[PDB]
């Protein structure tokens, strides 16, 4: 039994980094209700014709 | 006749860049009355000798 200081013994560990991003957010559901459109200016003007 | 709204009718214009430089500045005529000397440091000193 090689008597070892606690500080040195603590360094004998393995980094696993498996819990990263574990707690995500609620799933996105806006794609069922909205349509994505782009823009290239201060605003976006929509126009359509009547029947 | 298609009764378009006011904003749609206002967007139906063409952009022209004939007014770009605005009004040009006055002519530069300070070389006729001033002598131009180049400085190289914090200030210039001039000295002459009396008659």
């Amino acid at each position: 039994m090689i008597v070892t200081p606690a500080s040195i013994k603590a360094l004998m560990t393995s980094w696993r980094k498996d819990f990263q991003g574990g707690l995500e957010d609620a799933p996105s559901q806006y794609n069922k209700i909205a349509m994505v459109v782009n823009s290239s200016t201060r605003s976006n003007t929509y126009g359509w014709l009547g029947k």
